[PDB]
């Protein structure tokens, strides 16, 4: 098996997919032109930092680095821990920490969309009579699929007994940092105002200092979830997103109908790939929207529709927003992220979150294996948001620097 050149490899998948044949050149000039990269200053300070996060990635990646392909087309090795051991400054690939910081960007494009649906298998693929254009905002939520990404920010266990993470210090300011000190501040109790133990149903989630999770009854090896750190992280992600979408609404003179996909609540929510913690983290994702929308004016966001299909999240959403009277209209649906009506497309900017991967090319899998891959097959995003096809994504002209204040207001600087 011979490594083929990355750009040629990509163009091959495009012809095998039939995506090369779905759009005309005149439109793709427009969609590719509309690409923007909203980067958080604190983590992506330079044009060099940004372009590295956009490019030093695998082509296809699932199961938290267990399976996939590099950009040259070759499969992932069989040595486990390979990607855990990628160092900062590797010639071609992001380290774990660079994957955490590289997550603090949003890549948008006003992309053509030819169908809605296709994932999951129960959600039928529906062609649009005429292709519409949706402003697709790619954001990589926290991943918990392995133990060396956002696990090391938000969980305390006796294997990595304390966090140890500069450049993310602010997330823990006031919060405990060591496991057994964390045990003792909680003492007799399971939750406090900054952290909580995890229970999927009735028993607790614990990790052997071997490595390996098991259901023990909150004894010495019960893991503790750093709730407040996670919420502070979400406020950064959601701040950036609302600002990005607002600024795009303004620049097009239309208010957005934003499809607020449940970023992070699917594959990324399964510790290892078995233990679903979605029911624990989703409230903080919603409260991030609640707090920011209550505290800031977004004249260019008409509505935010939350696609929510799970009974728990539906009741969680109704709880968290019962109280909410911010100006921006908020509501939940069971409508596919990419499905809009004609009336909605005429009145508003159609906007959607692409729940993406900070360590694979935009679109990721080429089947209908995820929300992103589904978007990857129903739109021009693989043309608009992949440097192999659209080098404008590496142009500093197309970058937007974002500063997030202590009030979480965001100042956007073109160049
Ligand atoms: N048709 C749909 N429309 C809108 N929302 C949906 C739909 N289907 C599911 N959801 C909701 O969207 C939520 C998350 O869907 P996921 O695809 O797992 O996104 P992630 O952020 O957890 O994982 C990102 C990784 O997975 C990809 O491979 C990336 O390349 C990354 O590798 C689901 O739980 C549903 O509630």
């Amino acid at each position: 098996m011979k490594a083929i050149p990355p750009k040629i490899w990509f163009e091959t998948q495009l012809k095998g997919s039939g995506l090369d044949k779905k759009f005309q050149i005149d439109e793709l000039i427009e969609t590719q032109s509309s690409v923007r990269v909203f980067a958080n200053k604190k983590y992506l300070p330079d044009t060099e930092t940004i372009n590295e996060a956009l490019t030093k990635v695998t082509a296809v990646n699932v199961s938290g680095d267990k399976s996939g392909y590099f950009q040259n087309g070759l499969p992932f090795p069989n040595e486990a821990g390979y990607f855990e051991k990628i160092p900062v400054g590797h010639p071609e690939l992001l380290s774990p920490i660079e994957r955490l910081t590289g997550s603090k960007k949003i890549v948008s494009s006003h992309s053509l969309v030819t169908a809605s649906g296709g994932y999951p298998l129960t959600n039928p693929l529906l062609p649009y009579r005429k292709p519409i254009r949706v402003s697709i905002f790619s954001l990589a939520g926290p991943s918990f699929e392995n133990n060396y990404l956002h696990y090391r920010l938000f969980l305390l266990d006796s294997v990595q007994k304390i966090i140890d993470s500069p450049l993310f210090s602010h997330l823990h300011d006031g919060l405990p940092i060591q496991f057994d000190e964390a045990k003792k501040e909680l003492g007799e109790y399971d939750t406090n105002k900054l952290m909580a133990r995890i229970r999927l149903g009735f028993p607790y989630l614990a990790r052997f200092s071997s490595g390996g999770f098991y259901p023990s009854f909150s004894k010495s090896n019960a893991i503790i979830f750093l709730s407040e750190a996670y919420f502070r992280y979400q406020l950064e992600d959601v701040s950036l997103l609302l600002a990005s979408v607002n600024q795009t609404g303004k620049e097009t003179g239309k208010a957005a109908l934003l499809k607020a996909t449940a970023v992070g609540m699917g594959f990324f929510a399964k510790i290892d790939c078995g233990y679903d913690i979605q029911h624990i983290i989703f409230p903080y994702y919603l409260r991030a929207y609640k707090k920011l929308l209550s505290e800031h004016k977004f004249p260019w966001i008409a509505k935010i529709e939350f696609p929510i299909f799970n009974e728990i999240q539906q009741e969680q959403f109704d709880s968290i927003f019962e109280d909410y009277d911010g100006p921006t209209k908020v509501y939940r649906s069971t409508r596919d992220v990419l499905e809009f009506r004609e009336e909605e497309i005429e009145k508003y900017l159609p906007a959607a979150i692409n729940p993406s991967d900070a360590f694979a090319l935009t679109g990721n899998e080429w089947g209908y294996g995820s929300v992103e891959s589904m978007i990857g097959n129903n739109s021009s995003i693989r043309f608009d948001q992949v440097h192999h096809m659209n080098p404008l994504i590496l142009d500093p002209s197309h970058h937007v620097e974002a500063q997030i204040n202590k009030d979480h207001g965001v100042e956007l600087t073109v160049n």
